């Protein structure tokens, strides 16, 4: 599976993408 | 091999390419 | 190992981030 | 577990993130 670092950013990637979504509606 | 959400913010990633290639073409 | 895709994503954005720093100097 | 290109993308993404923050104060 992938290593905590890896899955760490991954999740920041995806919470950045939610938070611009957001701010632009 | 890579945990799913992993593999989800990769394919969020090449979409982001795809589309900003498309807008600059 | 990783999926092909995390990768081919990861690829991009070290080439982005490279892109990034330069700018950033 | 994770290829080497796979940690270095997360931990470039890491620093970017740091690099934003520490712009902003
Ligand atoms: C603590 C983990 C939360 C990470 C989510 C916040 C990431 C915000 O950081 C981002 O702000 C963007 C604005 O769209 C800028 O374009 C910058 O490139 C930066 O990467
Ligand atoms: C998960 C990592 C995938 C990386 C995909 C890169 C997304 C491309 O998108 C970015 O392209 C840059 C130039 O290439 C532009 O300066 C913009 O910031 C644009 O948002
Ligand atoms: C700019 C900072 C980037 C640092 C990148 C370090 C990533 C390497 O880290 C990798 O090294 C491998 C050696 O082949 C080990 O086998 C480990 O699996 C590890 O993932
Ligand atoms: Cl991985």
């Amino acid at each position: 599976s992938s290593d905590p670092l890896v899955v760490a950013a991954s999740i920041m990637g995806i919470l950045h993408l939610i938070l611009w979504i957001l701010d632009r509606l």
